[PDB]
């Protein structure tokens, strides 16, 4: 959109500096490179079973279109190609005059096709998701040339997207089981995750991730982000005011007020408040029974919000046997559940009742999450009682062998021959969620593809926005 | 910095959400908040015994100041804040005039203070490395506001240059044991990690990190990243000619033509091929003898650099004693070792013919690094016979809390009283001042001395007040 960085990556030598070295590599009369982006393995996190298609539509035209037209096809030609070789002089002792670069520059967009598969739809472990390939002969080079620069920027929004859908799989088994519907799903996973990201890039793409399998982020320019590129008729994602540590400690010691105070501050609107400050079962026995009848006044949409920052997580939530006190042997649900309301529902679950709530985000991971929903079932408590802050340990900790993203060649033209390079071999054609064939040339049948042409030469040939992403995987379950 | 790339991040909202709803719950009279940026613990990675300060220009230049410039002072005002507004409007149902945003528009620059650790110098775990405050009553939310972005893109550039010296250390270490020289040991350590890591963003500060304690790299935007934002008089960064797969296999299934292939293209420069697309073991024990005559014919700069790229990481480099072949059950170095020439050197330890070299750049890892040595060494080989290709899962694999990094208030100033703020569920109070590279003090109020302290004021009511170049970074390293 309407605003910009300062840059300084080269356009022509955005890759590892050994690819510069690889065109003259190749054998003569080298013609076309074929290449598949696949996740190839979830064996370092078996529950991802499902690969959401996400990222393309940013990738292309952040980078693809508009940072090479930016800074490449729109820059004078004697200018970016000096450059080119003035770099290949200093760092490596070789004379590059750079006339490919050249080449490419009086050609004026990328002679490059894409094949990916539809943004929303997923696909199971081991089947490509994206094909690339050259469509002009002198420029064989460039397909693995941007093997870099692809997946340093795809392979964390499907991984992080990949996480997302597979926290709601879980979410809404839970909910099956505890709850009479699966209203609060969509919010039951709040992006807790920008500060501890890598950078701000990573906390867009991880973010925007996130929100095609959840509404809820505090990753305001994860936001941003998905309605730049993206867009959508109805609002992106939703948060709520909630309270810090220094805000709770700038008002000293005496957190019943505090609490009363902010919950002024808010009279109409859902409002978290962290509790842990100086001690959190001061607040959760004795305060919050205070505030009993000011809790239950507010309007239901705007419940109070318990928020735990410390403590082993399932015993907070859940309870621990091990004791000296009965709260602690409770947990912070069943706590709740003795100081207000509650019902039961048809399907024998306790449910809190709706003018407080609670949620935890110290650290959740996969396993932290799915133990607290097991930990609360086994106590006769329905699901959605406990809303999850999921933060970097979660989108963070990750690399590009959470799925084994990699970006391979497979086929190869030479002199009019297309032959195989070597899992997959040849050209791909997926042909359902967990299945494709390979082992095809340019002259084979794609018709059936559910790889779906997306980029071809400098053009976005097929554009998508976030409404259809979400509503792909709605169909997707 | 001649380039630019299309942004999205609205300035006044480049936060965690729930920071919006922050200003109003603070104290009336509320004036100044005052921040420290600490590594807190290295639990998680007890080779990291030292925290490398690294990439406060950077953010500051592009982020403070550019940033903020291009994207927010320089624009309209009234369309500025009626985006905050109404941003504010949708997502809280509130309704928020943004006067502050107009009055940061109206002021010009950012009312922010900040002293850090000059970059290049180093701590020890626990020590704060940056302070933040606001400089201006009126703007205390600011401190607070910007904590998300602080961390968002600084604990990257730390964690990476923290883990290049540990490397670095650990390689010294080994040369002083084995080696002659430690001439090797700038290029010991090459930086595979561009494509493993998250954004192009983070493979920028990363690889900057890197670069801090090494000269290798093959992250090209992260030499021209220190190129825009420190600028260097000696070299920057280095690399050489290599084959990928693609490479290998499209010339089909006989290496020893290809071989001839791949160096007859670069006959001046050091050229790595990778070796197991096919055969490893038949490339080392039959096309490398083949060769040793075209190979120890080329120039002193020109060595042939042999790249495995499977198996396991010891077995490769070392041997398994349990294999079944003598090839195997010697290492690729010892292998090497028996093809090409080689001398003892003063220490003792065998130092390969150097017309051929090895690197091993398939998922390093500090302990795998560092287990490959002691398997070289045991065998009384030289630590200089290996290079390291080191990648994503080294640095793209780490968190936030690998050094505990934590932004925290320690300082909230009402109505002309500084009060402590902390919680107690590193817990520091008041502000702080560090007295030496391992110990600091922090129950201080502005009034204080604060003469000599480790923390250096850098930025200041929008003006970079003080400029290193990647020189002195390295030149600090050294010292240290
Ligand atoms: N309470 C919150 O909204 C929050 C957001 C991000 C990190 N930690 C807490
Ligand atoms: N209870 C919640 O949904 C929620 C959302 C965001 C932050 N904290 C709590
Ligand atoms: N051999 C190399 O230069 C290299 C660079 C990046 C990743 N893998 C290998
Ligand atoms: N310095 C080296 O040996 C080397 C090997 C492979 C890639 N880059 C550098």
């Amino acid at each position: 959109l309407n605003y910009s960085s300062r840059a300084s990556a080269i356009p022509s030598l955005l890759c590892d500096f050994y690819k510069t070295s690889h065109r003259i590599m190749y054998p003569e009369c080298s013609q076309i490179i074929y290449s598949t982006f696949t996740p190839r393995s979830n064996e370092q996190a078996p529950y991802l079973t499902q690969v959401v298609s996400f990222g393309f539509q940013a990738f292309i035209i952040k980078y693809l279109i508009h940072y090479f037209n930016d800074n490449f096809f729109s820059r004078d030609k004697h200018d970016v190609v000096t450059e080119y070789s003035a770099f290949i002089e200093k760092t490596l002792q070789l004379e590059d005059t750079g006339e490919h670069i050249a080449k490419l520059h009086e050609l004026g967009y990328l002679p490059i096709r894409i094949k990916a598969i539809p943004e929303g739809k997923t696909v199971a472990i081991k089947v490509p998701v994206m094909t690339i390939e050259n469509t002009h002969s002198d420029f064989f080079w460039l397909t693995n040339y941007l093997e870099t620069l692809i997946n340093v920027s795809l392979w964390q929004p499907m991984t992080s997207a990949s996480i997302a859908f597979a926290y709601r799989t879980a979410l809404i088994k839970f909910a099956n089981e505890t709850c009479d519907n699966q209203e609060h799903v969509p919010f039951q996973s709040h992006d807790f995750s920008m500060r501890g990201m890598s950078s701000l890039e990573s906390a867009e793409t991880s973010g925007a991730g996130h929100l095609t399998s959840f509404l809820g982020t505090d990753t305001i320019p994860a936001l941003s982000f998905v309605e730049a590129y993206y867009g959508s008729s109805s609002l992106i994602g939703t948060s709520i005011p909630a309270s810090e540590h220094s805000v709770m400690s700038s008002h000293g010691v005496d957190e019943l007020s505090t609490f009363r105070y902010l919950m002024a501050k808010f009279p109409h609107n859902m409002l978290s408040i962290v509790s842990d400050t100086t001690d959190f079962w001061h607040n959760i026995t004795v305060n919050l029974p205070l505030l009993k009848q000011e809790i239950i006044a507010r309007p239901e949409n705007a419940r109070l919000v318990i928020r735990p920052d410390s403590g082993n997580f399932f015993a907070i939530i859940c309870g621990d046997p091990t004791a000296d006190t009965e709260h602690e042997r409770k947990g912070l649900i069943e706590c709740l559940w003795d100081i207000f309301g509650g019902t039961v529902n048809q399907k024998g679950y306790k449910v809190i009742n709706p003018h407080i709530g609670a949620i935890y985000g110290d650290g959740v991971t996969y396993e932290k999450m799915f133990k607290i929903l097991e930990g609360l079932q086994a106590k006769g408590f329905a699901s959605s009682n406990i809303v999850f802050g999921v933060g970097a340990q979660t989108y963070q900790r990750n690399t590009r062998d959470t799925l084994g993203f990699a970006l391979k060649a497979t086929s190869i033209t030479i002199n009019g021959e297309e032959k195989a390079i070597f899992s997959q071999k040849g050209r791909v054609k997926v042909l359902s969620r967990d299945t494709y064939v390979d082992g095809l040339t340019s002259a084979d049948d794609f018709s059936d593809d559910l790889l779906e042409l997306l980029f071809e030469d400098g053009k976005l040939l097929r554009q998508t926005d976030f409404d259809e992403i979400r509503q792909n995987l709605l169909v997707s379950r």
